[PDB]
């Protein structure tokens, strides 16, 4: 059970790393907006996919990303609603402006972030978890099975100097100001709270 989820990156994969993180050293909050991009790319899609397909929305008809800070557990979760990926997608997929040019912008998490979880939800597979340090990554079965519905939830464990990114007010402000990609709703759960009405649409 590891020769099948234990993975590493390509020798370019690897590379592609040493000139983001030694790239963006001073712009290390861009990682936000790389994220909530994605997330409005794969919100986009499934909205494509539902034009053709009815039954595309089943497991979550809503079409929004929401983020949270989880400080206690020092974590910080962006979760889109969007197309998610299985698991072929999470083992296979691996300057500012140039960031979004090649795709690449997902590995901005690690300027601030020593780990990235991703746990997806693609409507033609099961939920799946993708874990990494940025030397190599592991893909396994989700033990908790269909939480998400569909889509996709990035979850970094930050850095100790990286403490802000759990704060609200810094969240929300970095959220406002990179609604560049969002046409779809940003929500930051807004408490540390019970309701639906704890959530702060952003955009
Ligand atoms: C070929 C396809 C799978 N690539 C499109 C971007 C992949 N992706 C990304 S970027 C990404 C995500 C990764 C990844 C590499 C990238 I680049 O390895 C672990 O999870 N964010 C997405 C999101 N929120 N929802 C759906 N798909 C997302
Ligand atoms: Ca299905």
């Amino acid at each position: 059970r590891e020769k099948s989820e234990k993975f590493a990156f390509q020798a370019e994969v690897n590379r592609m790393m040493k000139l983001i993180i030694n790239s963006l050293y001073k712009n290390k909050e861009i990682f936000l907006r790389e994220l909530i991009s994605n997330a409005s790319d794969a919100l986009d899609k499934i909205r494509l996919i539902s034009l053709t397909d009815e039954n595309a929305l089943a497991g979550n008809e809503e079409l929004t990303v929401k983020i949270k800070c989880d400080k206690e557990k020092n974590l910080l979760h962006v979760t889109d609603t969007g197309v998610g990926m299985t698991r072929e997608e999470l083992v296979k997929n691996l300057t500012s402006e140039l960031i979004g040019q090649f795709g690449v912008g997902f590995y901005s998490a690690f300027l601030v972030a020593d780990k990235v979880i991703v746990t997806s939800k693609h409507n033609n597979d099961t939920q799946h978890i993708w874990e990494s340090d940025s030397n190599e990554f592991s893909v396994i079965a989700d033990p908790r099975g269909n939480t998400l519905g569909r889509g996709t939830t990035i979850t970094l464990v930050l850095k100790e100097e990286a403490s802000d990114y759990l704060e609200l007010d810094t969240i929300k402000n970095l959220v406002k100001k990179y609604s560049q990609f969002i046409n779809f709703p940003i929500y930051v759960w807004s408490s540390k709270g019970k309701t639906v009405w704890d959530w702060e649409l952003m955009n």
